[PDB]
């Protein structure tokens, strides 16, 4: 079985600002992270800003969501973007006020970002469970200086992320997590590894998890089989434990950007096909050893499409604000 049940739900916060309440399984209003927790969602994600313009995602918002998911029963996963805003394989921007010319500079300011999100948490009792150091970073992190044309940089700043949160007054230290996207691609995965460990500036020790994003609609190699020879191949490689930070399956795609992968064809698009892929998710993970999956904005009923070609990848139906039944797919899989 899997440890973490996951979902992220960082957009919660501004829906709520927008009106949105949730209607349960029940047909009763609740809030949406007791919804989560009592349909066996044990663990959620959510991401951080650093200094965004208009304070969405930033230390305040997340302090307030992640003690909500605290007093839900839930265990809490920091995806720490390192970014003003979207932090994506396209979009790796250094923070209003960080260096983009002195990699010493920036690698204290990470190093003092990461300790202060931490001590910050710490000080108001809010116990985290797991920290990534970026999110998606797979072409390096805080560009320019953080770029694949300096891995020796992309090691010093995770090795300096990574102890600012080693350093923080947490009672229990997070596990800290590395994540990159196509978990399917094991070469690219290899790579990265290889490289940024060869620098000699992180440490085999610094990280305790890999995190990978893993999604059925941008490219038809995303085949299960794939993930699970990269999966396997990622923890006898590197020794650490392996997850799934985010996925998404559509219950309606008419007009998909991209073939879906061979041995996923089959699967319907609907709420129950959104379970049988996530089923089938969980035993590929099972068979292999991994240890999670966090399920991408199931509740973010104002961007149904969440950025794929698909219209609809939700748990939660945007034009009455009512859970499907795939919301409880994590309680169904367990009984
Ligand atoms: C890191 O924080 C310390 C305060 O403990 C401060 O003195 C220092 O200037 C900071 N480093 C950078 C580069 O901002
Ligand atoms: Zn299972
Ligand atoms: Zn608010
Ligand atoms: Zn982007
Ligand atoms: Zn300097
Ligand atoms: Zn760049
Ligand atoms: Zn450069
Ligand atoms: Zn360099
Ligand atoms: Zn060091
Ligand atoms: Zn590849
Ligand atoms: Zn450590
Ligand atoms: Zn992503
Ligand atoms: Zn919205
Ligand atoms: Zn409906
Ligand atoms: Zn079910």
């Amino acid at each position: 079985a899997l440890t973490y049940r996951g979902a992220d739900i960082s957009s919660l916060l501004i829906e709520e600002d927008s009106g949105v309440a949730y209607k349960n399984l029940n047909g009763e209003t609740q809030a949406f992270e007791l919804i989560l927790a009592n349909n066996g969602v044990n663990s959620i994600r959510q991401r951080i800003w650093v200094n965004p313009s208009d304070g969405s995602y930033n230390l305040e918002y997340n302090l307030e969501l992640a003690k909500r998911v605290q007093d839900a029963g839930m265990s809490v996963y920091l995806d720490l973007h390192l970014s003003d805003t979207w932090a994506d394989p396209g979009d790796q921007a250094t923070p209003s006020g960080w260096s983009t010319t002195d990699i010493d500079t920036l690698a204290w300011q990470v190093y003092n970002y990461t300790l202060d999100v931490c001590n910050t948490f710490a000080e108001n009792n809010v116990a985290v469970e797991i920290v990534s150091i970026g999110n998606e970073i797979r072409n390096g992190l805080l560009h320019p200086l953080g770029s694949t044309d300096h891995y020796d940089n992309i090691a010093r700043l995770l090795h300096s992320g990574a102890w600012g949160v080693k350093d923080s007054s947490l009672s229990t230290t997070p596990k800290i997590l590395f994540h990159l996207d196509n978990g399917w691609d094991w070469d690219a995965q290899k790579y990265f590894y290889d490289t940024v460990l060869a620098t000699g500036t992180l440490l085999s020790t610094d990280f305790d998890l890999i995190g990978v994003s893993y999604y059925p609609f941008y490219n038809a190699d995303a085949t299960l089989s794939s993930l699970k020879t990269s999966l396997t191949n990622l923890k006898s490689n590197y020794g650490k434990n392996v997850l799934v930070v985010e996925t998404d399956w559509p219950v309606q795609c008419s007009s998909p950007e991209y073939a879906f992968p061979s041995d996923l064809s089959s699967i319907p698009f609907s709420a129950d096909g959104q379970e049988t892929f996530l089923g089938r998710l969980a035993d590929t993970l099972e068979d292999v050893g991994g240890v999670g999956i966090y399920y991408w904005e199931p509740g973010w009923v104002d961007n149904a499409g969440l950025g794929s070609s698909c219209e609809d990848n939700l748990m939660v139906d945007w034009r009455d604000r009512t859970v499907r039944e795939s919301i409880s797919v994590f309680g169904d899989l367990a009984a």
